[PDB]
């Protein structure tokens, strides 16, 4: 009884891309036409009404650089169905055969789309809580688009959100400055040997990661402003969109290339 529902048998689920303790992600094709990506939901691993509720969030939300609701099937066994993003997460692609080809310029104008996305969320007034490299999909012409798998990420987690639950579009502002990082060391985990417990006490002491290998120090100036300790002191995500999008002729106009960025 909604305009989002479709009928089961135009939904084939042909490839399984992921594993869950709530359900699964498979590629598929919907109407025999569109390629696809499915969230299902395992019965009676949680409430229906509980998983239904992601649907009813992306019902709301509509931008280029969000992941697209495309269909329900919203009785048991439940089905979500957006549209498909072929590279798959933004952490295995720079991880994977691509990373050795992307240099600075494919990967601050991938940072811009995200910024893109995020500041559409910030304007919604929605926070996303896990904005990081695994929650990021790729797909042809180096598109990205911000998604949410339900993955503790101390590591990206800004410290008011870690220790006292105050998360806000500000702390994820501080995880998408944690995501350059990511982008410019070609997908490694940030604060590479630390374990949580030293990531949590020397944040707070007031260590912030070191520029990366080759990366210009405007870009690590900028994430330290993600990374500032006042929530309020941090950019918005429109100022971060703006920034990257025009990084190459207003901050770094005699950028060259390098051997790995
Ligand atoms: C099937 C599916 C279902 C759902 C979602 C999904 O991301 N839902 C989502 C739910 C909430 C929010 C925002 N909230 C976050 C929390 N926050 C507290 C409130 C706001 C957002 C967001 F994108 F807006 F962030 C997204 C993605 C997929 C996929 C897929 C897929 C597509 N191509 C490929 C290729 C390879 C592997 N997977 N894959």
């Amino acid at each position: 009884k909604d305009a989002w529902e479709i009928p089961r048998e135009s939904l084939r689920l042909e490839v399984k891309l992921g594993q869950g303790c709530f359900g699964e992600v498979w590629m598929g094709t919907w109407n025999g036409t569109t390629r696809v990506a499915i969230k299902t939901l395992k019965p009676g691993t949680m409430s229906p009404e509980a998983f239904l509720q992601e649907a009813q969030v992306m019902k709301k939300l509509r931008h280029e650089k969000l992941v697209q609701l495309y269909a329900v099937v919203s009785e048991e066994p439940i089905y979500i169905v957006t549209e498909y993003m072929s590279k798959g997460s933004l952490l295995d692609f720079l991880k994977g055969e691509m990373g050795k080809y992307l240099r600075l310029p494919q990967l601050v104008d991938m940072a811009a789309q995200i910024a893109s996305g995020m500041a559409y969320v910030e304007r919604m007034n929605y926070v996303h809580r896990d904005l990081r490299a695994a929650n990021i999909l790729v797909g042809e012409n180096l598109v990205c688009k911000v998604a949410d798998f339900g993955l503790f990420p101390i590591k990206w987690t800004a410290p008011e959100a870690a220790l006292y639950g105050r998360f806000t579009i500000k702390s994820d502002v501080w995880s998408f400055g944690i995501l350059l990082t990511e982008l410019t060391t070609k997908g490694r985990v940030p604060y590479p040997g630390m374990v949580n417990r030293e990531v949590l006490d020397q944040v707070e002491r007031g260590y912030r990661m070191p520029c990366p290998p080759e990366c210009p120090e405007s870009l690590h100036d900028l994430m330290c402003q993600c990374w500032r300790k006042d929530p309020e002191e941090r950019p918005t995500f429109e100022y971060l969109q703006a920034f990257l999008e025009d990084y190459f002729t207003s901050t770094e106009p005699q950028y060259q290339p390098g051997e790995n960025l």
